[PDB]
């Protein structure tokens, strides 16, 4: 007893803009200032460094300029996280160092909306696994309803990637690199999955 359940959404910024929800348990027990949160993210990310060159001097930030092809890059994160409350902080807000774990979907290509290149779409994938840090902040503002915001930082460890190419008679080919198979390296500098991830997001959580 009690235990105090809330669902909290937030907004902001993981790689790209998007946002998160989250179901929250805090108070678990008489003594203790333990809180878990599991909560998951969808944001924009970039998937091809524009920066990256293929030749030559050129690079695909210019090859993309020359064929009008469309990026797009998205993660799906799966997150714990343990909080803890310090007590008497003494503070008008309550500050939770937090720690967890990580799992995401990182995913994005480029389309062919014309002219030039047969014409087509292609997409790469990696699931990761991750690790990281945080502070939560908790302000209450009325009744069951506190602004909430969080600050954190995730590394993520490199996995295999998956690369589905689709033509227009509809036709599909797949394949996938792994660490360490021929051309990873490459693969891995030119693909913007995440590694290191800055997390900066405000939010509100309403109890129950
Ligand atoms: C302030 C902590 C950053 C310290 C690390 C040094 C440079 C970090 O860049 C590493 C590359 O990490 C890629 C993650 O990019 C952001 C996530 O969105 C794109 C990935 O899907
Ligand atoms: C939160 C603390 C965890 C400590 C991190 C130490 C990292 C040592 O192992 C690194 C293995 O990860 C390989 C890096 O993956 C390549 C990232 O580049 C992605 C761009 O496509
Ligand atoms: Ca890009």
């Amino acid at each position: 007893h009690a235990a105090k359940f809330s669902v909290e959404a937030g907004a902001g910024f993981y790689g790209g803009f998007g946002g998160q929800l989250a179901v929250v348990a805090e108070d678990l027990a008489p003594g203790l200032p333990l809180g878990v949160r599991l909560g998951v993210g969808f944001a924009t990310s970039d998937a091809l460094d524009d920066g990256y060159d293929l030749g030559g001097g050129t690079t695909w930030g210019d090859v993309k300029e020359a064929g009008k092809f469309s990026e797009w890059g998205q993660n799906v994160t799966l997150s714990l996280d343990v909080l803890y409350k310090p007590s008497g902080l003494g503070l008008p807000v309550e500050v939770a160092p937090y720690f967890g774990v990580r799992y995401n979907f990182f995913s994005g290509g480029y389309t062919d909306p014309e002219d030039n290149l047969t014409i087509k779409a292609q997409t790469i994938s990696s699931n990761q696994l991750g690790l990281g840090l945080g502070v939560r902040a908790a302000y209450p503002l009325m009744p069951n309803l506190s602004l909430v915001g969080d600050l954190g930082v995730d590394y993520y460890f490199q996995a295999c990637f998956t690369r589905v190419e689709e033509d227009d008679s509809g036709n599909k080919s797949q394949s996938s690199v792994c660490p360490g198979d021929s051309g990873y390296e490459d693969v891995n500098k030119f693909v913007t999955q995440p590694e290191w991830v800055l997390k900066l997001r405000l939010g509100a959580a309403y109890r129950f």
